[PDB]
């Protein structure tokens, strides 16, 4: 009776970060995406690592493409978050403001998670001229900011913003885009006109069409849920899958 043991297991419920702390982190690529030759970025990556049949292949949906500037986190992060997301869309701003950053903090920044963003436009023509101006920034290597910049802007918006042009530039401008003429060009031109179309029917493909959607490692969840189910799915997924070899 005089001795200490070690905690017991406990059910999932009362375990708190019981999958975190058993996983490998990933140690690649945690410092951003791998730039092309001239120190841009490929702002045309879409879709998913390979080809699904079947529910077998979910984890095909995860694309840990080095160059991807759609993506954050450890390109060997033992789980990966694929979310398909419309700029408009005020559950998207939801999830970006209120749960995005806990998932940065407890996961991200340690390399357990890397989150990946698909174009999924539902709210018509100015969510397509916002997902141009996603793929602008991302040329640049400010895919993030960019991001952050518009949702941060839209924190208060319970409908749709309706951005145009002018307010991408500005949140190119507070994303520390630099080369402004390259962004107001891309932003307009045809540039992103195909890989989002493409974008649109990989989604509509996987039958995804409701924003925000998530595929947490093999699991999907259907629109901004509460930041603990995000958490609670993290970790049963990480203790299904602790290591990514
Ligand atoms: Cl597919």
């Amino acid at each position: 009776t005089q001795a200490e043991k070690t905690a017991t297991d406990l059910p999932p419920g009362f375990s708190g970060k019981a999958g975190s702390a058993n996983a490998t982190p990933g140690t690649k690529g945690l410092d951003g995406p791998t730039p092309l030759a001239d120190g841009s970025f490929d702002a045309t990556i879409f879709g998913p690592a390979k080809e699904l049949k079947s529910a077998d292949d979910i984890l095909n949906v995860h694309r840990r493409n080095a160059k991807d500037p759609f993506a954050v986190g450890a390109v060997d992060a033992p789980l990966v978050i694929t979310e398909f997301s419309d700029f408009e869309c005020p559950f998207c701003a939801r999830w970006s403001n209120q749960t995005e950053p806990t998932l940065m903090e407890e996961y991200v920044s340690k390399g357990l998670v890397r989150i990946e963003w698909n174009d999924l436009p539902v709210n018509g023509e100015h969510a397509l001229a916002a997902a141009k101006a996603g793929r602008a920034a991302a040329a640049q290597g400010k895919f993030d900011e960019f991001r952050k910049a518009l949702f941060e802007a839209s924190r208060n918006v319970s409908g749709h913003p309706n951005n145009t042009l002018k307010d991408f530039e500005r949140f190119a401008r507070n994303a520390g885009v630099k080369d402004m003429e390259r962004f107001s060009r891309e932003a307009q031109d045809s540039t992103y006109d195909e890989v989002l179309t493409k974008a649109a029917d990989y989604a509509h493909g996987l039958g995804v069409s409701g924003t925000p959607a998530f595929v947490v490692g093999t699991q999907y969840i259907s629109g901004a849920q509460p930041t603990e189910e995000f958490i609670k799915v993290i970790e049963s997924e990480l203790k299904k899958s602790p290591t990514f070899s």
